[PDB]
């Protein structure tokens, strides 16, 4: 029941699965990006521009070429939930990596030494694209930056500017629409932490997969739940008011996941999970600081009572929760305002008092989150169709702006890949082993992928751009806009990329190519 | 489980079944068309004369070449529940394009340049459309549009006529039989809107698919419903007199959706979903709009009285309510008429102290529909079977006269579009490269082929009527009707199509052409 | 010589306006000049460089100051003064030739041949 | 008619072929080298130990790798045929570069700058191969090389050496058997020449396919011959006396030369066919050179006699002839030796005279094999199967050191080739692009093939064995002996290859791996 892949030819078979997987979304690439048909479940067909959508729909018959695609698939979707994009180039860059890798490798050359030299090459590539990216200090030029990342006029990008002008760092801004065609700005106290839910399958509204609530009631114990008889008691609590629950206590068990899942699956009980933030006695001092901020109380056996029978206040209130894969936000309640002016209080005086170090920054990144609170917008409304189209553009813009000042601003169209790859050439490693120079000369000619299957899927040579772009002066943000087909500064003309997508899709590509090249033998369930 | 499909072949598999179900759907079209045989579900087939059963019913097994088209149906469909007809047109225009773009494709041109192209030379031909119509402005020259448009005699069009030359504006007329031969004309309290139902399985009868009700109930709150026991309780009051109910609160969730459609598939409750006007304030500003006009008080939240139970004060009446795909309509009830010639006094009132610009039109699009009402009309009885075919020609009658008095109205035929055709030879574009070029010729040759197909499948040669119409002055309203296979200008004779007819199926069949041959990979799930 | 004489024939068409101008026959010009296109670009390939970058700076750059690509050395070079030179009869001969094929071939419709049994 | 076969598979079809030629020549090198039995033609099978009866019998069926293994066949030959040995160093070393090229290659490496870089590298390390070589300048010292280069005991192999010790250079010992056990040393005036026969197919005795006749008449002319009739009344004058003639009149053309093979065939005539020495008047000046040496006049139209007949005036005596491929001699004819005693006088005249450069060194070659004349050796006799296996042992002893005092002695075993391989390294080229260091590193793997394959094939790991003479300093002669498996120096122990053979091997190798990856498309007549 077990099949068995070993050799040279079983590497290049997943390989194939693997370029097959970058032929689709690379094609993708690019302004003058190509339109992907994909069948539908059941009726009408679904045309996509998105390299996210079809890196989710991808899988071939043949298991090793599958799970190699699969393989790639894993930096592709890394790359979307820790940067919030760049699927395209993670995946082209994967590939770019084990094509030009196997290239060397079937000359025989020391895997080992190669990828080594892989790993050294980007990392420095990596504290050299650090050293490539623009930071933005002044809120007027993050206003321009802002609306030059969203799509088309300024507007609404310069409305997400003085947004964040007034929460100045740790975040974060949710949106919402509605109701009447103004600007809206609104400050309530919302807190938010880089936790995830249990299962996926607790989303609401695909293929954003995010589950968002509202006015519901929130919960939290600190030790592990496994026992139901309590819960079917809050179910009951759930039933007699007709709301839906929140619930995050660190682990909760299969037995009483699975019940969760069943009854949510149903529409009877609307339930919601997900994990802890921090650990140890941080874990019993930030579910209390949620607590009460939702205006409920801990159910923690420390005092401490914790029998069958929950009611209203052992639970707070939250107005609104969104959750997502890596986060969890809430956002809305009008609860005792006086516990978020309070605990910062608090906070300042273990502040003062501490004479370690971990203390200082654990209750520096409380008081951060907890001063900076949730910031939520409302946008306007011409018509029915305005208002989704905007809230989408509004979606993506303000996920980009997030991930630019997050890591700094590299130039875009893939031009920046250029700068780095004509930079390898200067490395003098140790021990400077030929193998290693092999893996450097691998991250240039793969570094030069991207931008030629920008070019060239949008109808130019890219043999010429590249020529073009690299023998002129590197430095003076000398780039090629391929909307536009004209020598441009990047900057000026406004085509940018977040630095975090570019290191992100690189780190990880190189990170599967690791585990790619390194691979020998491949093991595969059969059928019969 | 997933296939790939890639290079230039890809494209054409699909083009093939775009081209068979143009092939089928080309025999359709033209007044001496031909009939199309159906094999029937259970007994007897059903021959078709019609251009929408046939893009309905048509799916090939190849997936490929179904998707494709499938994804011209869905221009012909989406032309259809936008003009009202043009189903033939729009999908032998779908794969003119389509033939005609991949037979300059194949000869390795950007696709990019060639569909910009496309878009802009039929949007400016879509500019040249609005030059070439004919506007209506009397209510003799509408009854001469209108008698002509019916179905042979006039006197019946002569009806429709005064029945519009009535309500000037904003609609809306509906029909109805029954019951002494006559023409009653009945002008009652009813409204309108451009809203929806949930889904398209609420259908009363088919293959009409518009869901009409008579003596029943209506219940309307602003916020979304996903709660069941408030409505099963209803559900009691619905129970206790044998009437239908009418719902539409904006969003109903999958659940309270699924339990309607349960309810009424068996019979025990007749249902209905739908969604809301408007959006935000406007929409708990429409619901009681239409709440008093059918007699019934609101059970909005925002103050404000809602529970378990439920009675007559919080739910109007209607006398007979009919809705379909884009439309939701109300009449006939016998209502508080005062409400409707006071609630154009408090818009009076708000109008004359508004000061924005969006309240106005607002105000303006509601005093319209509202002051428009809805008069429905009565129809004769000769026979029995003499009535349902009036009915039918009468319904037929009404779609075209208001599709043409819509949007104006074109010589029909389809000569405006060989008048439309040559006048892409004087359009020098920007930068007016080549391969636009291209597309503006392709546009050219592929509205050649809808007349070709006309005077073909009627019976002769399409060559020598495009040369005689062509050669001949465009301007003085030359053209040639197959019916009687002779010389004659389209407007004296009787031979007319609406402008939104031709407008909506061009542009349709740019779009669905458009992302036909800017696509390059297609996925599909296969069997094994 | 180096092919080079092919790229600047071949960016002399596209200032040929024919009679009576129909999109046919400028089809064939265009056809003459992505023709008059592969030489240099099998020459510059099949030596182990990429053709594109190559007939990007020599027809980028005049024209008429003899600019060419020596194969041979890999550098911008002027053909003339460095030695790279062809016989301009073996150049019309061989293109002249080629076209009176090309002319009997594109006009063929119907092929006969004796079979085997 | 003709096949055709291309791209990258073309290639690795034909290295097969050659990888299969040099894997049965490879088990054949090496002092405990393996047997390889050949199916005979009719009758008991033969077994082989040399490189070249296998080289020589092999061809395989796919004709694209059986003209690949034919390819490296010719550089085996090419260099049997210039230095008397080599023929497996030559073919495993024409399949490692070849190997190691194709291993390169496949990674898209520009196979014009990998065969520059290789035959640079070559070039210079036979450049450094002649500084490796030892040189011999004493008869005492090339007695020691003569005895040691031949098999076994010193005594014949002393014999040899006085032999050369009385002819200095220029040539040209000759053996012989018989006729009493005792050793004869016999100087006549002989005299030889760098021609080669016409065709093949006179070859008197195979396997060593060389003419060898005894007391035979001479005839040459200048001028080129075609007509027949002549030599047809000097068939007359060789029935006439029962003996064979000798005929060396530059080219003779398909006429006579069918002729001549026919009567041969059958036995009748008894003829030879060869070329002309020297070009121009050069040829009159060497044929009437030979002409009165061999006791005969010249038959030249020049003063000028030539019809039909000929008599004994115009034809000179030779006692005995060997012609090779490349090589013709005469030798024992007792005519006027004065005349070997008057032209090197009038040499001396012309010499005196001559202003000129190329005839001065023209008249110093002549001067030189003039004196040398020839030198026959008489081998003792013990039993009737003991000089015949002495016979072929002082055969291969005298090619040997002729072999290795024409371009010096170099260490032997296959470890000259480690030095010169560990000597690329330093070899930094211009300018400098990496696919000529490419080349470079080939040559250095494809070095090391030969000394592996003669280790494991005689029984031990030569990873090991490379390891320990490489590391150890490569000048002080250090090696190692297969045959008594120690650490040694290859010199005083008496394990040495003349120069000449490495050289030759190693260029001929280059040269055929040089016209093979440079191949790109190759072609084959088919069967039907």
């Amino acid at each position: 029941e077990l099949h068995f892949n070993k050799d040279m030819q079983a590497l290049k078979r997943m390989q194939a699965g693997v370029d097959k997987l970058a032929t689709v979304v690379g094609v993708t690439i690019g302004p003058k990006g190509r339109n992907v048909v994909l069948e539908s479940k059941f009726g009408a067909p679904k045309i996509v521009n998105d390299g996210v959508t079809i890196a989710r729909e991808v899988e071939l018959s043949d298991p090793v070429e599958n799970i190699g695609a699969t393989l790639v698939r894993q930096a592709a979707a890394r790359t979307n939930d820790t940067a919030g994009d760049g699927t395209t180039t993670a995946t082209v860059l994967s590939a770019a990596f084990i094509a030009e890798g196997m290239k060397i490798v079937s000359a025989g050359t020391n895997p080992v030494q190669l990828v080594r030299g892989m790993e050294k090459t980007v990392q420095e590539l990596v504290k050299e694209l650090r050293k490539m990216s623009s930071v933005v200090q002044t809120d007027k030029d993050l206003a321009n930056v802002a609306c030059v990342s969203a799509g088309g006029n300024t507007d609404i990008g310069s409305l997400i500017s003085d947004a964040m002008a007034k929460v100045g760092r740790t975040g974060v801004v949710t949106m919402e629409e509605g109701k009447t065609a103004e600007d809206q700005l609104v400050f309530v106290e919302g807190m938010q932490f880089e936790r995830g839910y249990t299962s996926p399958y607790f989303v609401t509204d695909p293929e954003r997969m995010i589950c968002e609530y509202e006015n519901c009631k929130i919960l939290l114990v600190d030790k592990k739940i496994s026992t139901a008889r309590d819960i079917i008691t809050i179910l009951e609590s759930a039933i007699r008011g007709n709301y839906p629950l929140l619930i995050m206590a660190e682990e909760v068990e299969q037995e009483a996941l699975a019940t969760l899942v069943v009854n949510k699956l149903r529409g009877t009980l609307k339930v919601v999970a997900i994990k802890a933030p921090g650990f140890g006695e941080r874990r019993s001092s930030y579910l209390e600081d949620i607590a009460i901020l939702t205006g409920g109380t801990v159910v923690r056996d420390e005092m401490g009572v914790s029998l069958e029978q929950a009611t209203d206040a052992v639970l707070g209130t939250a107005a609104k929760i969104t959750i997502t894969k890596e986060r969890t936000t809430v956002v809305g309640d009008g609860s005792t305002a006086a516990d978020v002016a309070a605990r910062v209080k608090q906070i300042r005086n273990l502040q003062m008092q501490t004479d370690q170090d971990y203390e200082r920054e654990k209750l520096q990144e409380r008081i951060a989150r907890l001063s900076g609170g949730v910031a939520i917008i409302q946008v306007g409304a011409q018509t029915e169709t305005e208002l989704k189209e905007k809230k989408l553009r509004v979606e993506d813009a303000l996920n980009a702006t997030r991930a630019a000042v997050e890591e700094g601003v590299v130039p875009g169209g893939g031009c920046t890949l250029l700068r780095l790859s004509e930079k390898v050439d200067v490395i003098k490693r140790r021990m400077t082993d030929p193998e290693q120079q092999m893996g450097a000369d691998i991250i240039k000619r793969a570094l030069c992928y991207p931008i030629k299957l920008i070019a060239q899927n949008a109808g130019v040579n890219g043999s010429v751009v590249m020529n073009e772009v690299m023998k002129n002066l590197d430095r003076p943000h000398y780039g090629y806009n391929a909307a536009t087909d004209s020598f441009e500064n990047l900057m000026e003309t406004g085509i940018i990329d977040p630095s975090k997508v570019v290191r992100c899709s690189m780190e990880n590509a190189v990170s599967v190519a690791k585990t790619f090249l390194l691979a020998d033998v491949v093991v595969t369930e059969l059928k019969e």
